[PDB]
């Protein structure tokens, strides 16, 4: 077979997850994404129902791959000496919602509550195939620009979804919840649930709202920006300093700020087009 059915472009960028770079599949001309993981570097590893010892990024992609869905598809992967590598979907025109909000700041209501809900039937997605993603932001969610379509990416320090509790968390601090800080525990769903309140912040206010440990501790939030009151209720629900008082998937999408949301389609034509 060989790894050479793509044709490599530039790198989209690399850090801790590795490198991943700009393809294309020779086959069809398909757009592809390449990301190369060294061996060293993976922390959790996984296993195939054939034995094959793989990261666990490939087990979890291979469960929630089943499309479709707003999760980037695992499309092959591949094995070397060295180091593991992944194709995965690429949209085009692609933009990362990091980079977005660096550009047009914080976000009117009416696109937060589009990319909101897209993020939370993606992860209700990944839930219901078993998966936990466990480094929801702005970073690891791309937004296909014509179609108006958000997408998850890097399950890198993702896990099976399991009811007892997690004392393992390699994802982003700032992102993390009270109950990781203090007590190095957390339950999957709850844990999910703070990162959205963390994640619909930054989109409404253009910013993360808690930069240092006792701001979490704490979890009293400040708003910058006109937001509106449900909007702010909706935030500072999924922010609940205990777990158990953090709504459940069910209770955002049922609350009345997330009402009345736009499709994809008509979402990229009032504000990702021209
Ligand atoms: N979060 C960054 C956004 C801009 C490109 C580099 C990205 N860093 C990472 C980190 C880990 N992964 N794991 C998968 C991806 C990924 C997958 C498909 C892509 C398709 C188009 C563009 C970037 C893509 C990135 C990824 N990107």
């Amino acid at each position: 077979p060989l790894e050479s059915q793509y044709q490599v472009g530039p790198l989209l960028g690399s850090g801790g997850f590795g490198s991943v770079y700009s393809g294309i599949r020779v086959s069809d001309n398909l757009p592809v994404a390449i990301k190369h993981v060294e061996k060293d570097r993976i922390s959790d590893w996984g296993e195939l129902p054939n034995g094959t010892r793989v990261p666990m990024e490939v087990v979890l992609l291979k469960k929630v791959s089943s499309g479709f869905s707003g999760v980037i598809r695992l499309l092959d992967w591949f094995e070397r000496p060295d180091s593991f590598v992944l194709i995965l979907e690429r949209p085009e025109p692609v933009q990362d919602l990091f980079d977005f909000i660096t550009e047009r700041g914080a976000l009117q209501e009416e696109l937060a509550r589009s990319f909101f809900w897209q993020v939370l039937e993606a992860v209700r997605h990944c839930h219901n195939c078993g998966v936990l993603h466990r480094d929801i932001k702005d970073e690891n969610i791309l937004i296909d620009l014509n179609r108006g379509e958000l997408k998850l990416i890097d399950f890198g320090s993702g896990a099976l979804l399991k009811d007892t509790v997690y004392t393992d968390f390699d994802g982003t601090r700032v992102y993390s919840p009270p109950e990781w800080i203090r007590y190095h525990r957390y339950h999957g769903r709850s844990a999910a649930v703070w990162s959205l309140g963390i994640l619909l912040y930054d989109m409404v206010c253009g910013d993360i709202p808690f930069e240092h440990d006792e701001e979490i501790i704490r979890g009293q939030v400040f708003f910058r920006q006109r937001v509106s009151s449900e909007c702010q209720h909706l935030i500072r629900w999924c922010l609940a300093l205990r777990p158990s008082d953090r709504p459940t998937f069910e209770e955002i999408q049922n609350h009345p700020w997330m009402q009345d949301v736009l499709l994809p389609q008509e979402t990229a034509e009032i504000h990702l087009h021209s």
